């Protein structure tokens, strides 16, 4: 259950813009698509991908 809707998918797209609104739709979207529409996957390749401002982090 919960796992793999059908491929990419706008729902799970949605839920990483929100994440990284800054980032490019078009880009979060070609990472997800890369990512066997896994945005988990994409969350992390997104994560790395580019590069963050490093400092302090608590959450």
């Amino acid at each position: 259950g919960s796992s793999g809707s059908s491929g990419c998918s706008e729902e799970d797209l949605k839920a990483i813009q929100d994440m990284f609104p800054n980032m490019d739709q078009e880009v979060i979207r070609s990472v997800l698509e890369a990512q066997r529409g896994n945005k988990d996957a994409a969350i992390n390749s997104l994560l790395q991908m580019g590069e963050e401002p490093s400092g302090p982090s608590s959450g």
